[PDB]
RNA sequence: UCGGACU
């Protein structure tokens, strides 16, 4: 509903719209915590957009899991690190579940189905390593349960410092797997 | 040494 005639035609058609084809993570916070993030004039979450340099979209009560709300963080690692830690710490400052409890969010990151059992380490090894030492609990889907685009989602349950280290290591191994797949023997023992 | 677990 923007009926702008646009009669002005400059040699430089400055397009004010931006396509968020950036790295998109989905992390959810309890519905009570959503009130703290969104509640501030209903724009503080949208402030995160420019602040974290990302396209911030908030989930309405659409999905049956509406006991929580999934936030759509579309942006580079800049936004991933900034927004994720920002909201994570925000749950702490808001004295919801911070002084008497540790904030435990679930970050969904994009992993290829062909590497689902790879990011979990050599048989749930990354879970043991990251949970015990880093306090980052990493969980994968049962076997894979893949999307047609061979997409699976792996969850990070922990704390800001842990989650960042975990998601970095996961994508670290992950990326190098796909590279090894391409620049190698694909996935067969022929020679 | 690239498998599958832990919820």
């Amino acid at each position: 509903g923007a009926m702008g005639p646009s009669s002005v035609s400059g040699a430089a058609p400055f397009s004010s719209f931006m396509p968020p084809e950036q790295e998109t993570v989905h992390v959810f916070i309890p519905a009570q915590a959503v009130g703290a993030i969104i509640g501030d004039d209903g724009q503080h979450i949208k402030q995160l957009s420019r602040f974290a340099s990302a396209s911030i979209k908030i989930a309405p009560p659409e999905t049956p899991d509406s006991k929580v709300r999934m936030v759509v963080i579309t942006g580079p690692p800049e936004a991933q690190f900034k927004a994720q830690g920002r909201i994570y710490g925000k749950l702490k400052e808001e004295n919801f579940f911070g002084p008497k409890e540790e904030v435990k969010l679930e970050t969904h990151i994009r992993v290829p189905a062909s590497a689902a059992g790879r990011v979990i380490g050599k048989g749930g090894k990354t879970v043991n390593e990251l949970q015990n030492l880093t306090a980052a609990e990493v969980v994968v889907p049962r076997d894979q349960t893949p999307d047609e685009n061979e997409q699976v989602i792996v969850k990070i349950i922990g704390h800001f410092y842990a989650s960042q280290m975990a998601q970095r290591k996961i994508r670290d191994i992950l990326a190098q797997v796909k590279q090894q797949h391409q620049k190698g023997q694909s996935g067969q023992l022929q020679a």
